């Protein structure tokens, strides 16, 4: 016997048509929720809600693009009625790694753009529908990088930490009104240094674990979970080793 | 095409230990888990209490009469859960006490906290201990606290309250740290809840805390869900330790 | 006394408030001073009164072209950079919901608060690798440590600075560099598109009512004292802190105090 | 030049050490500075060193007798309280496992490290609340800032101590008293010490530096002044920045 955890919720997830949003997607369908995809590659979201059916669509939306976040909540609370979750997932990355003195600025703005500028607006439209239904739960993909310096470059540090402040910020401003603000913050996998210089041994971070991360805090079985850095990273990010290792 | 949602029984063969689990969250996690499908070990000094929940739950709860602070007690409890089902796989160590709901430093007694520190501190540490030494010959295993979220904001519990929690976060992350390397999670949930006027000063308004919340954020780290969550602080208090409201409520 | 003596250092936003509290402090600590700000009459005032260790130089933060020229006149003026105080910082209003948030607004704060962060910390390291040493500040704010304080755009510009904060004294630590930055409580920001006063008073009046520490106001020069700290000699082994000076603010939710 | 003109400092763990360090570094500033600690003979080589601004008292710090003796007779020396620095503390083992840890070494942990704490600010708080102003500090440690770098008994008392801070700096703060911490990143047998000391110093975030206790004394020193009078509630880390990373992925590349 199994249970819906999600039913009668209607959900967007902004970079839903691969990866962690893909992932969050068809978990949430799964669970009984109608999904707007929003992202911007056409093809395969459309080829998930072939897949899925009827209660997935696809919107094409920029998420740096206010007009674009702006039709997506309108066209979503117009065709079900309401907003249950807005999840700002979509993110990019300027480089695996790298100085500060070979940084450009206008890859920093981009990162920006997308990571930080994205996440505000679908949050602030969320919010604009939110709240008068005096109920509603924001969330954002964040990252372990939030939470340790050296596991990313500074542009998305940067980014990052700003949306886990966004986020702590958010659930202050929105609690008023009943409405829950999150945010999941993985690792890696978006293996083969993640996986050994990772602190849970003989894990691996996949997809799934952050689609289950996102699970949780959408439902119910979160009723009181605002403001928390749900990180899912078997611990990277509250340890240096540096000791350990050379003991 | 059609949607199948997710199994009743997430912690189906799963063998675990609940201290304080005659009462309060620890009951409301005892019955959660066992609706999902766990053996459960109810380990409490309620006797009465605990041995009627596990009448009324039949033969997957048993009870086990512990004091956390007595480091044989808490041997005891591990080693005859091992000896009935072969193996632990969640050590939920919840059992926790208060000197008081609130008080100035000036009146506090030095017997009072150490007796927090016994129990919340000295018993986690001690039900980590000896739920490692089974837990790293299985190399896996889920170890949990239940702290507070006053080990995230001041205001909210008295000195040796607040001082005891945020040890068991500090040992949470710790022990986060040594036991991954034996694929051992380690994480803690830290819940809100003198109770009528936290509902009113809390931050999510329309909701209150109820042990339930507390629970299934305590399942939900205790599944395979879970798996690559460990170190994890899992506040439940909708939002009251990430705020100070003093400006918000002046304007 | 003198706990900069021969140091050079850069201030950004340092033609008034904690920037110019800071120019002051760190030049009666024996320091060379360079003003980086777009209040030119504030600054040259500065430095006719405080004479030839002051020096001014006109500087949007958020342009690399001059942030480039005022390291590299620095370094021309001095032969050395010591400290890069990347103090300049705006805010888009007092406090506000986000629902009526600009996204102008927060791409303008981002650009002072962020990436003129940014663009010193990268020109200052540039100098600052082949030294092996230097120190690098950032003024963030309080409202890094605490929601209910400041704006959403404000606040999240604020957390990036921590972040960046961090992962740069994670990348420049192997250079023998320091990185830090101070948080400071109130209303924190120079002149600003939109920036009422008025607002800013009524605010900055109610910070000091609601303050956690009692008996006491905090001052610009609480700010100056703690980047002097963490600039001097007297702080070599501290790198990725953030200092924050708030009275306790940050540490506590009131609202069962208040309520008993 | 006297950051600390006036005033008067408890410093517990006084007379070796980063107490003994901080002990000098006050006197040096104009402070009067009681030495609490249990090695008698070398805290009063430091007063006999140092002159009359500077004396010792034999404190457990466990004991909370001890402590009111302490409070107490430095207000009848010398009429007020400033500053209260609960420094002293002490370590289980330089680094073990959770499965050979003793209750009995946990809780000589926690007797000196956060119920001695607990005791000293009790009791400056007994003598600072009246006076309107005063400020509490206690040696933490950068193991509360990150795992893998004390023991689980000492990073728990350190933890707790944390907490304690932030608690007192709410509680205190209506009556103007500042609460902080120090955390310094060293571990601070003798050998089994220095081996550790040796080894943090190789891995150490911040290059071309060591961490020496006059760094941890001037962060007390800082805090302790008027040069910090709107500080409350800070937990100023001194450990290069090693506790904001984990360099995993950058020491595989």
């Amino acid at each position: 016997s199994h249970m819906k955890r999600l039913e009668g919720k209607v959900a967007i997830i902004t970079g839903g048509a691969s990866g962690i949003g893909a992932s969050a997607v068809r978990l949430f369908w799964e669970n009984g929720a109608k999904v707007v995809i929003a992202d911007i590659q056409d093809d395969l979201g459309q080829a998930i809600c072939d897949k899925l059916g009827k209660n997935v669509s696809y919107i094409h939306c920029d998420v740096s693009n206010e007009d674009d976040i702006r039709n997506l909540v309108d066209t979503t609370v117009a065709k079900y009625g309401k907003l249950d979750i807005m999840f700002n997932n979509a993110g990019i990355i300027d480089r695996p790694y790298g100085s500060i003195l070979d940084t450009e600025k206008s890859d920093l703005e981009r990162v920006l753009g997308v990571n930080l500028v994205g996440g505000f607006l679908g949050a602030k439209h969320a919010a604009r529908v939110m709240v008068p239904q005096r109920k509603g739960c924001i969330l954002f993909t964040a990252s372990a990088c939030a939470s340790i310096a050296g596991l990313g470059t500074h542009a998305y540090t940067a980014s990052k930490h700003a949306i886990v402040g966004l986020m702590k910020n958010l659930a202050a401003e929105l609690g008023q009104h009943g409405i829950r603000v999150n945010c999941v913050s993985p690792y890696g996998v978006v293996e083969a240094m993640l996986s050994e210089v990772g602190n849970l041994k003989g894990a691996v971070l996949k997809v799934e674990d952050v689609a289950q991360a996102a699970l949780y805090l959408a439902s119910d079985e979160a009723n009181y979970v605002s403001g928390l850095n749900l990180v899912v990273d078997g611990g990277f990010s509250v340890v240096n080793p540096s000791m350990m290792m050379a003991l």
